[PDB]
């Protein structure tokens, strides 16, 4: 079926929970053996969210190459993304090592450091120009260059320096600050505006390494972001935009990381975002 009318048909019939459970039933299951080794227990935020072995990002280190991060490679859309958990106190150095080694330009953050009274990820970037961060385990330096605070999101320019080689690079930090503590946004308008700002920067483009995107577990809000981007790109590329089947795209993405889209509300919101975004394109 088309998307907008399949949408109303699920609303009127109130079957979002049944649709979403079908997806969960059909989703791929692959091994995640490296993630479950005992030496990696303090590298995982949640015991039920692990990267598949076939698609995990490997650190270029011979001691322990493990990080909780996955490469989602979308062949027809010609887009790649790295989805990862919010960094932990003992993995902030691994996180920036990954950014460096994969040649990423941008980092997309869809959570706040504290939500619901608890810490959802480490304070992994510097908050003042004159107070830079050094990560001694991976030999990197990180400096805040500038910050632009808007009503729904903040953009930061950062400098990352490989202290071994003295090479430097500019990284863009796109921080969506207004997702609600419970549920999903009422309108997709500010989320879509945010996505367009990430696109306009060049961070999603083939001349760079894949964008790194995260929330707390790296599957829910993060899944919404890449599912919406990929679906809109396919609607531009294809002769028949109504042929784009969001459930099929989501199942393709779940071949690369488990659990993408965590609730039926997030699924409905993803439909809404793609339906509204397609118009604005023309």
């Amino acid at each position: 079926m088309e998307m907008e009318k399949e949408f109303e048909q699920i609303d009127k019939s109130g079957s979002w929970a049944a649709i979403y459970q079908d997806i969960r039933h059909e989703a791929s299951d692959f091994p995640s053996r490296v993630a479950k080794l005992p030496k990696n227990k303090n590298r995982n935020r949640y015991r039920d969210v692990s990267p598949f072995d076939h698609s995990r990002i490997k650190l270029h280190q011979e001691d322990n190459d493990y990080i909780n991060a996955s490469l989602i490679k979308m062949e027809e859309a010609q887009r790649s993304y790295i989805l990862t958990q919010g960094p932990l106190p003992n993995t902030v150095g691994h996180f920036w090592e990954m950014v460096w080694e994969q040649k990423s330009r941008g980092v997309v953050m869809l959570n706040r450091v504290m939500e619901k009274g608890s810490l959802k990820c480490a304070q992994y970037w510097p908050q003042k120009e004159e107070k830079e961060m050094i990560f001694e385990d991976t030999n990197l330096k990180l400096t805040l260059i500038s910050e632009d605070i808007k009503s729904y999101y903040t953009v930061r320019q950062l400098e990352l320096e490989n202290l071994t080689t003295q090479e430097t690079r500019e990284i863009l930090h796109f921080h969506y600050t207004t997702w609600p503590d419970f549920g999903v946004p009422e309108s997709p308008a500010s989320f879509l505006n945010f996505l367009f700002k990430v696109r306009e920067s060049g961070s999603l483009s083939p001349e760079h390494g894949p964008v790194v995107v995260h929330c707390s577990a790296g599957i829910g809000r993060s899944g919404t972001f890449c599912l919406a981007d990929t679906c809109l790109l396919l609607m531009d590329k294809r002769k028949d935009p109504s042929s784009v089947d969001i459930k099929k795209v989501l199942l393709e993405m779940r071949k690369f990381r488990m659990g993408l889209i965590q609730t039926a509300d997030q699924l409905r919101f993803s439909y809404l975002a793609v339906i509204e975004g397609a118009k604005f394109i023309m």
